């Protein structure tokens, strides 16, 4: 199994719900698609979207990194020496985690195909189905509660709500209105996206507790670099605190675990620069009795399939956040995982199970 | 591929150098051999010797654990669901690490055969040859200097010396004599086997470097559960200090790395309960910039072959202590690794490469 | 036991003495190496070199056939029903005999491993050693005779000489110089590689008879499709005539045997699409009292090892042409058969005995 | 895997329905049972009944051949060298095909046990179940018709009928009455046992077509040595003609196939001297597009088990005639194949699968 060709292409898939950034309004989901062709004729697939605010990677930086650094280093190499290939991918350049992840996806796809197994089975095969949460778009508490009940009826028992942008009072009113229409029938996951200061986070999370909102967990309440602050929120509340942006790499996972700064860890391939890193983070957490969740960036079903195969393979990964593909007006890929309500099913073919560009 | 049969047997290979325990004189190397048969026709092999003083495992405890707990839980299981199998092996019972290790060997043997690759390649395939050290048996400094010369003439440039039993003056005199024969033509690794107190170890190690003995590293100078003491020795000497008995599991590795109590870690399958735990230890160590060594207990080529496959696959594993097989009068196994002087070569067929009993 | 992976790799081994074709100059011997891995831990090996002039297969056609046709039909299958697998391999596509043969090699290798026996014993194990001939490169009669004597001293009592390209007189001059030089006991095998017309062949073969050259046999004197002509040469000379290119498959073997168009049959795995067909050809011949020889195309020790295992197993196979690996500057495979002069020895490990790359 | 002991014993199983020969009344099915013991402890089984009219072999000729010729030649031989052993069995003495067959059964039984696989899988494993026809005894048209209907209700959709003994009008009247009872619910195989002259057979078969009897096939219509005659019948009828007594060995199979004298070939281990020859006949036939059937002589489940294993293993063997065991009042063997209506199923243990006496 030798790598003989590496190609990249760009895609732009219209969003069902456009959103605005500080500089513009996004109507499409862009990402770099990677195709690694092996001497066996097999094709490994990878995906990497830009996340200027989270990783700092852009379409241009991702493609350049793949064409100027990773590609010339991977050509001709064989998957028999995987340890060395992964080390080169992670160390030939600093950062550019997204570019590295896209390449790792295609490599693990090739690796699983080589062994004749679905990627998730190659990584441990713990489960073949998993439940994904669904995001309730921010809006008036009344509108969110409406969407929430309808998502509940569609089979989603876990909903995700972004908080930490508006007033704490606004966040709380929204969640209250939501429970008013669904009760405990659904679990509520919040992501503050580093929007609060430590003391401000403790206050808001306790308020929700006093209001008996029963929050399942709160992701990254404080600034990613503020570990001591993240730990303050963890030790001052009864609601589990999940580290997201604070943990990209296994070394950062080790720091968070060592200081006991969080109850849980949210893993994403883009942040870890791929599966190898993601695996190390989860294994590390597991040994410390800390469960993990696997999420993603705005990605098509390709990136979500790689993410899902990794998540499905580990016992210690007990939560999943893979609704990005459901936010696209179209599915441009043939194969991969399949959705039935909130239930994601793993494919049976070797590798990722991605056949090619849909039609 | 499903497990359909699990058998065990005992072997006794006469040692080339019998030694004495507190209760008797040992002439043979005893071990429990495990054979797992898969519905594909594949056979997985594993080994586990008793280590009453190191692990507390005996031939009977090992065999009983395999037949009454591990076996009934593994028969009928599919390797496509490895994660669940590993979890059961490690958690169905406490301790019994050697029994868990023996079963893990045969399990990974089959897993590699199911994916059709030499085990070390399945785990990363970083190198296909490695250099093992050789043990200079304790005796008068004169005889030790002689043996060291012969071993060196045989291709062994790295010698392991057991210290910490007699008084420091005696250890230094032994090491001095050896240097007086081979000079700086060899590297010297010491293993104090918890024989010193922290303050005492610091003094002994400093006296060695003040005598220009040039010790490569010192393994476990203090008691295994005296982490603070191990750390003291680590921060007081310029000689690298390697944790051995202080680290059995990945959780203990985490604690040692977290407190920076040692410069290196010596991994052994019997202590880690197999390869899955050994991988975790190495991965945590690597994330912390700590390299590892892989050693073993008194085992035949089978056990060593399993450990060598794990050791050869990882970049972070840079030292190897696999001379056990060279201490037996007869090699009872066919296949596995091969020795050319101090150079160990990895077999190429799928799995461990062990074909069965010697023909 | 299930097939979990089928892979191919290209190799190019520099020849000790290159040759020219109609389009270029060949400096290396290329081949497609096939590896079939089973979940039992066994790994089967196979080799298929290109032969654009003989079979029509190229490196690309061979590789494509295995990747797009044979591979998808075998992945996931088990060797419980060999009859069905072999049948499917031979009928999934027409021609592409080289691709089919390399896969059959790896399948038989795996099958013998499962049974725990060297492939040659699983097939019959008639002999443990066999004598291979050696080819005397075409040159001046003076130079060929020198090489011949040299091979004779090294232990080769049977030599093969290619004829039918140059003048008949030139062939005779070169052969007569050799026969007189090495002695009449030695056996000289000729391969006319379809270079003569029937009457032209009878004349030449008769001229060597009159010169008392003692030719052991003449391989395929006429065009492979000219069975009537091949038969004419067979019935007009005293020298035995061996069918080669005229016989690829057992059906063709049946045709040659029923018409008695040849005295012997040369079997090659590449031509028969593997060991199953080769085995049927030999069985047919034996039943007709016709002995066979096993040869090969330009292949490394892998392809030769498979050929030798098949050849060594049958009593009716009495001649061997396996010097191809000796024409390579280096041996790239570890294991397989071993050479000791002209003597080839079968290995003792299960299957083909191929360990891997050198 | 070495042969260390070879023993023989005689058995006599009472027939459910005795028959008369040109000299006496037969009430029991007799055969010689061969037991080959190997150094591993494994035991190989073989069987051979006398067929004074078909092969010429008798109980005494068989036992003597085994003890005085085959036994001293096989004692101490290893199955790793199967080819040599098979060559010895087939060539140490001429004829004596039944004795050769019995020994081969016990050898293939051990060979397969050595490889740890059911014999049928070791030979190709094409199918693991097969449909056997059933014999309708010759009697009045009305009685045969009653039997046909009966066997049908038991699951036997394919019936075999012996013809060519009586007048042509009688055979037809019998078959007509059978068609009247079951109609097209069954296939009818006829065996003329060399009872007609070529012209007479052509006439008889065309009359059966005209009568819309729908005959599946006719075995050996003419004398076994009359190949030209056999071919005439083949070419003058639309009904497929099967060679039986005309083909014992692979060489005779070659002659029949070469001349296109028959549409099909019936194989029996006793005629071919075992499985090696049977395998050659079938491979030969398959190459010519000629399908085969496998039947037997009057044998117990042991002999039929060996034949069934061979029949089940090949793709080209598409018809089966194994009702012999069903004609005995007792089954003296434990193991081997098992019946369920007309369906025969292959056992799962290594070799033939018979444990011993019942
Ligand atoms: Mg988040
Ligand atoms: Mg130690
Ligand atoms: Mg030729
Ligand atoms: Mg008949």
């Amino acid at each position: 199994m030798k790598i003989i060709r590496i190609e990249t292409s760009r895609i732009a898939v219209p969003l069902t719900k456009p959103f605005k950034t500080a500089l513009r309004t996004v109507y499409t989901a862009e990402s770099v698609i990677v195709r690694i062709t092996y001497d066996s004729g097999a094709v490994g697939w990878g995906e990497a979207p830009p996340t200027l605010v989270i990783t700092g990677d852009s379409m241009d930086s991702i493609e350049s990194a793949i064409h100027h650094v990773l590609k010339p280093a991977l050509l001709g190499k064989s998957l028999a020496g995987y340890e060395a290939i992964l080390h080169d991918i992670q160390h030939l350049l600093t950062g550019n985690m997204s570019a590295k992840a896209a390449v790792e996806m295609a490599l693990y796809d090739g690796w699983a195909q080589m062994c004749g197994l679905p990627l998730y089975q190659m990584l441990g095969g713990y489960r073949d189905t998993l439940e994904t949460d669904y995001t309730v778009s921010v809006n008036s508490p009344e509108e969110m509660a409406a969407d929430a009940e309808n998502y509940l009826k569609q089979g989603f028992q876990t909903l995700k709500i972004k908080v930490g942008k508006d007033d704490i009072a606004t966040d709380i009113a929204r969640i209250q209105e939501i429970r008013k229409r669904v009760g405990s029938a659904v679990k509520l996951r919040l992501d503050a996206n580093q929007g609060w200061r430590p003391k401000e986070a403790v206050t808001a999370i306790r308020k929700m507790e006093d209001a008996g909102l029963g929050i399942e967990l709160v992701e990254q309440p404080v600034h990613k670099d503020d570990l001591a602050g993240l730990k303050k929120v963890t030790d001052a509340t009864d609601t589990p605190i999940m580290a997201d942006e604070s943990v990209f790499t296994p070394r950062q996972a080790f720091e968070v675990l060592q200081t006991r700064s969080a109850d849980l860890i949210n893993i994403k391939l883009m942040k870890a620069g791929g599966i190898s890193g993601a695996e190390k983070i989860n294994a590390m957490a597991e040994a410390c009795g800390v469960e993990c969740m696997v999420g993603s960036m705005i990605e098509t079903k390709l990136g979500i399939t790689a993410a899902a195969h990794f998540a499905a393979s580990k016992r210690n990964i007990t939560r999943f956040d893979f609704d990005a593909p459901l936010m696209l007006k179209t599915d441009v890929f043939n194969g991969g995982i399949t959705y039935s309500g909130s239930t994601i099913s793993m494919p049976g073919k070797p590798g990722l199970g991605i056949i090619g560009a849909a039609l």
